[PDB]
């Protein structure tokens, strides 16, 4: 009868339609939330014709499949998406795919579906949003006071990285997100009671979030909007409204664990519709009304907006400096001349491990750069990535920091602090966000990790102790795997710098990167300044660094072993064998390079052998022949180690050697090359 | 004065010795939990001299940075540890890495050091102990009635991973597991204040732990003791027991974090020895009042072995038939020809997914098997691995199962189902555990596989939806790099079968394992049984499906491709192209045939193309051109996706034939050849 009974009905009747069509989907949480989107739209800031509108309130489906829900909404509210689009729910090239991804849906802020990472997107938004309005409010100029609230659901709750990011965030006291759980009393294996009986509200007490609780989600949408305002009147709690909901409410199925994850059956949806009011034969169907109601409240936030323009506008002429950054980063470009920052080594210099050149780094161009903010998970004074001057992110109220503040205290809490960043940078305005661990605890983060890929986010991971090279920790430290890992991943550059201008040209990527997450794979032992290195020529990804116009072989290498090569060449040249030397710091800026430089590199007619301390996987796109590690390391100094399977100069020379014979008065092609 | 205060002395001394003769490792926690570990040692039943008595009481060092103090306690004991291996802390080949490893250590349970994992393993460790006495125990019969102790720190409370297990662990209500909690208020980073201010204990009653707070850990083992007998009064909670201690107690750094990961300086250990009674002038001293009373105790533990050992032959002899059972699984061996419950399949055989094809083998095996066990991380209806007619294990109390049951409700924790399953390998009596989820989720647990691989555990993953072959749910659920990391993981069995026979040998490889974990593969795709598949032939991990003496390529690929080769080589037919076929489900088994063996399947003198549908990385070692798919997915009915990708028999038909054009006058060698 009212409206807003309409377009609940409207919603829940959109998100059965589009699982219908494709028959696949999930209607159960679309239907039981359905009241509670529909109340916390109306609440929310946005303007479906600006997307990147800064002040808007963000919203993240958590329990992402439940995004014919999403999808829904954004349809009802004339985004850049259509009912033909929902037609095409989960069919190949739509922009309503199963999960929501942010790089097609329009109103999509971050891509959602592996469960736990939205609310920890939403911390990370909620972090991002408090950052930059302690940095550009001033008084009589709330330029940023927006909200972030998420949808989550059971699953979320008992996946670890929510409970991280929970922590944290109550640590934080970041009363600007408001978190909705779905309480539906069913997961996929069925009730809740076989798997997951915990008080939740208990523990989300202990981290000092606030609580409210509204008994029948299903129909009081007045709790729901009261709930809501009760969450904004507490600044200094991140708030969790519980929404005790019937799961496919509606459904002949409703509250069962049927309706959770399949196509409802053609009776069961004309009953929905004919009950509701709705045309038994009709599917996608929108009544003008909702339409016309929810064009009200765009109407109501383009003004709003159109305010804001007007309140920065006059920002900018009462403050031009703070006015003309701002501009700056909204419109998506670093600083003139920025890179100007970027120290610059050269063999002259002493050797240096590369985890203290990112520190150098850091300290040079976050002065420069103040969309750059960072953090470690409890590695701060090991991976070396605060630089001395800054101010820790925290509550002023704590007496630790200020929400200004450009240093976060992740804690031990790798994959909150990776979808954290990734919620970070899906806030926008330019911000370049890292995050610091040891490389081999990156593999904790990886759920995150893939998606800032997937999400095309630049964030970037500070990776220090990169290899056995970091000694006596041993095996359950030292990377193997995690280097093929993430450089199997589509779209992550993955820097191994081998000296003091190669680590800046991977911070020059990573901090430039608009669309492509980077880990930065750093080391705990000094190395030398290699004569031949420089920003300029490290950031082709690859490059000729001892260049043999005779060359019996090239060997090519990263970090650490690009050293060891350039001695391996030396050893060599005693044997009468001439040996050319290539630096591969990042083989995805290496890949995305023309046909022809890449050739230039690593051409024709000279066999090549790899050398890294780790997987041989993945070299063979560069290289005939690899000398790596296949096997787990060990607990002993570096030196030791290396020496025990034989990286060393003549370990290296010898295999080097053997190679050179095993292609003998054989013409050879560039590993580059391929058939197809 | 007292024996207990020179061997708290003792211990203390041991560790920070063992770290100054390394000049690298961890005082800290060693100086503060010496007081509880010292208590809980004394209250655990062990025998020095047989690490594998099933009903001893268990230990996990979950803080494994601490492990100077376990290997401490070792060697007073009289493990198979001394004094000289305590002065080679750290270098490499001793028997004292720098944390725990259960390969290489007498004594150690679990590989330890990554944090959150110890007491994940300590839950899985006390999952197994209540499912073995539940099975086994009779009345006058407490086979098993062991404990399980852990020690972890705040990092470790801080790790998702641990919220996960004790979450699980309250609903299943251990109280057979007792975890101590090193409240030192100290992390790396600082004060535990700057990011972890969470009410701790709140939490863990949330999730139905008992607790027991020490106040003075530092000094007073009765009260740690008394919280013991405490613990083990609430047979129906596990129990975290606080134990506020100060770091690096003694030293003049004490309660400071500089304590936390550094070799204390020469004059804080003098002054540390002198006042202790110690000489400051002696290393590595050992009063013979310690070992005297510390070998009291074990004389009584290996009188209740003795007397175990009776109560076991009694056991024998009542119970002919389980005591058999017992004595085989104590023994380490599977029953004989359990292999005869695996099904066969034929050409004559309806297509079926291998996700069905699993849940055929499980519920053929796990009646004959009793020592299989395993869950879902809540994907049961999906990844079907509970087997009709088992029940779940649930504490009786609940109404939902019972300690006997033999399928766990992990919920939404695939981090912490990976370390449990380790924790249940772990317990021995030749546990043979698996996980269920989707195979792009087995990456969450990503820290506890390459832990699996380094612990040498016969632990199975059960990946479903392997690929894009899933269609709908699109590119956040379809693997992409899964696959190439978990290969590129040293010790990993990463099985991939084709159809019926290929997954039975895929269970007989995983449940055979003794010392290496196994990821199986499988689809939600129907895929067609083989002809020239058998068990016996997938059972050396690579085998030469269609043989074709005069190949012009042979085409190798794994599960649902290796049909899709088979089409090709008909379609290449009609083109006068001779095609062979290798089917690799694993490429592990494969690689540790012998070389004659892998020439055979893989001979030189004819061009070899990989079809995967996933990231090319690894295929080198088996092929010289690549067919595969280095980007992310999309949301689509699968054959469409397929299409779009060219995953068709005309689309490898097509890369085959320029894979053979590339080589045309051309001598080619097999890619298993190297160089060295």
């Amino acid at each position: 009868s009212s409206v807003d009974q309409k377009a609940i009905s409207t919603i829940r009747l959109l998100a059965v339609d589009a699982v219908a069509a494709a028959n696949s989907g999930h209607p159960g949480a679309p239907l039981g939330l359905a009241p509670a989107a529909h109340a916390v739209f109306k609440k929310m800031r946005f303007n479906p014709k600006d997307t990147k509108w800064i002040n808007r309130d963000r919203f993240v489906l958590s329990n992402g499949h439940a995004c014919a829900l999403l999808y829904s909404m954004l349809v009802l509210y004339g985004y850049d998406l259509t009912v033909e689009d929902l037609k095409k729910f989960r069919q190949l090239g739509s922009k309503t795919p199963g999960h929501p991804e942010n790089t097609d849906v329009p109103g999509a802020e971050v891509t959602t579906g592996p469960l736990g990472q939205g609310i920890c997107n939403g911390v990370g938004i909620a972090l991002a949003q408090a950052q930059f309005a302690a940095t550009y409010n001033k008084p009589d100029f709330p330029i940023s006071d927006s909200y972030t609230y998420v949808f989550l659901g059971d699953g979320c709750l008992m996946e670890g990285v929510s409970s991280e990011a929970s922590s944290l965030a109550g640590h934080l006291q970041l009363g600007n997100l408001i978190a909705f759980w779905d309480d539906n009393k069913i997961s996929i294996d069925g009730s809740t009671e076989v798997a997951f009986t915990e008080d939740v509200i208990a523990r989300y007490k202990s981290y000092g979030w606030h609580i409210v609780e509204v008994s029948d989600a299903d129909t009081d949408i007045t709790a729901i909007a009261a709930a809501i305002d009760e969450a904004k009147k507490v600044t200094n709690k991140p708030t969790l409204v519980r929404l005790t909901t019937t799961i496919g409410f509606g459904s002949l199925a409703q509250g069962t664990h049927g309706v959770h994850g399949a196509p409802l059956k053609a009776d069961d949806i004309k009953q929905l519709k004919t009950k509701w009011g709705f045309n038994p034969e009709e599917s996608f169907a929108v009544p003008a009304e909702v339409t016309a109601s929810y064009n009200e409240h765009v109407a109501e936030n383009q003004k709003i907006q159109q305010q804001w323009n007007e309140l920065f506008a006059a920002y900018k002429q009462k403050y031009p400096e703070l006015g003309a950054e701002l501009q700056r980063r909204l419109d998506g470009k670093l600083p003139e001349n920025w890179d100007k920052a970027l120290p610059v080594y050269t063999p002259a210099d002493a050797a240096v491990a590369t985890r203290k050149l990112s520190e150098i780094v850091l300290s040079k161009i976050i002065p420069e750069v103040p969309e750059i903010i960072g953090g470690s998970a409890d590695l701060t004074p090991s991976n070396l990535t605060k630089a001395k001057g800054t101010v820790d992110f925290q509550p002023a109220a704590t007496g630790l920091g200020d929400y200004s503040g450009r240093y976060i205290r992740y804690g031990v809490r790798e994959h909150a602090m990776g979808a954290i960043m990734n919620g970070i940078a899906a806030f926008g305005a330019n911000y370049k966000n890292y995050g610091g661990t040891f490389l081999n605890f990156v593999s904790y983060a990886a759920g995150a990790v893939r998606l800032s890929a997937l999400s095309e986010f630049p964030i970037t991971w500070v990776a220090t102790h990169d290899s056995i090279g970091l000694g006596e920790d041993g095996p359950t430290h030292q990377p193997i795997e995690t280097l093929a890992h993430f450089r199997a991943t589509p779209n992550i550059s993955v820097w191994r710098p081998a000296d003091g201008n190669e680590t800046s040209a991977a911070y020059k990527s990573a901090i430039e990167s608009t669309h492509t997450p980077h880990i930065l794979a750093l080391t705990l032992q000094n190395l030398p300044q290699l004569e031949g290195s420089s920003i300029e020529k490290a950031s082709k990804g690859g490059y000729t660094l001892v260049q043999q116009d005779k060359a019996d072989i090239i060997i090519v290498a990263t970090g650490s072993e690009v050293s060891l090569a350039v001695d391996a060449l030396k050893v060599l040249e005693g044997q009468g064998i001439k040996a050319g030397v290539v630096s591969l710091p990042d083989q995805l800026t290496f890949d995305k390079q023309s046909e022809e430089y890449k050739l230039s590199v690593l051409p024709d007619g000279v066999p090549i052998l790899s050398v890294e301390v780790m997987s041989t996987f993945g070299w063979s796109k560069y290289s005939h022949q690899q000398f790596g590690l296949n096997r787990f390391g060990a607990s002993g100094k570096a030196p030791e180690i290396f020496k025990l399977f034989e990286f060393t100069p003549e370990g290296v020379a010898e295999r080097a050697a053997k190679t050179v014979a095993f292609y003998k008065g054989k013409d050879v092609v560039s590993p580059l090359r391929s058939a197809f």
